[PDB]
């Protein structure tokens, strides 16, 4: 996250780690048993950690769970980054506790100008690169499909918004990619790309979690 602020230790709970030796990607909490994240942090050997804040040190409150399937969106373009989503199983349920929480899920897509909070372990410049070890957030407002699209032309599709701040300075970042952005108490997105990081007319993009949610229900249901 670039141009945002430390959080606090398990302010954001449903904000989950996941570890491959290493911080690689964020991912939502959706219910004990489960893990929204973007489909391009898609590997083998995934331990999702649960409850933490500073991800180099242990601090008490953490969960540690290895997963036992992840699912790719079936349409999913590695490309172009279209229906970039992906469903991530746990092991063994998370205990849920008010330092390890879920995220309620859209119930429709949500209106430009509604302020979210975006927040991650990601990189912290926007040239360079410095990695935080506790929790940043953002808070940053959905543009329009129109200032999106003229700001990213031919590569926007309907699965897709952006959000942040067309003057630059303020933007999610490599690291933050596959965790949430979330808006009036729902997951409306998660941190898919952009072009650099908080480089000026060149906005966040993410994941439009709400064109996915009965795909998610039936796929949790059947597996
Ligand atoms: N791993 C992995 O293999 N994939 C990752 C690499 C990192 N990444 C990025 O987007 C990076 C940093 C980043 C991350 C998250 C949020 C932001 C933000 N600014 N909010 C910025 N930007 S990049 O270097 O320009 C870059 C690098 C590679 C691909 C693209 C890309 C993908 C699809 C469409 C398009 C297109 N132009 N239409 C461009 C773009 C997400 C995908
Ligand atoms: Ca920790």
């Amino acid at each position: 996250i670039v141009g945002g602020y430390t959080c606090g230790a398990n302010t954001v709970p449903y904000q989950v780690s996941l570890n491959s030796g290493y911080h690689f990607c964020g991912g939502s909490l959706i219910n004990s048993q489960w893990v929204v994240s973007a489909a391009h942090c898609y590997k083998s050997g995934i331990q999702v950690r649960l409850g933490e804040d500073n991800i180099n040190v242990v601090e008490g409150n953490e969960q540690f769970i290895s997963a036992s399937k992840s699912i790719v969106h079936p349409s999913y373009n590695s490309n172009t980054l279209n229906n970039d989503i992906m469903l991530i199983k746990l092991k063994s349920a998370a205990s849920l506790n008010s330092r390890v929480a879920s995220i309620s899920l859209p119930t429709s897509c949500a209106s430009a100008g509604t302020q979210c909070l975006i927040s991650g372990w990601g990189n912290t410049k926007s040239s360079g690169t410095s990695y935080p070890d506790v929790l940043k957030c953002l808070k940053a407002p959905i543009l329009s499909d129109s200032s999106c699209k003229s700001a990213y032309p031919g590569q926007i599709t309907s699965n897709m918004f952006c959000a942040g701040y067309l003057e630059g300075g303020k933007d999610s970042c490599q690291g933050d990619s596959g965790g949430p952005v979330v808006c009036s108490g729902k997951l409306q997105g998660i941190v898919s790309w952009g072009s650099g990081c908080a480089q000026k007319n060149k906005p966040g993009v993410y994941t439009k979690v709400c064109n996915y949610v009965s795909w998610i229900k039936q796929t949790i249901a059947s597996n």
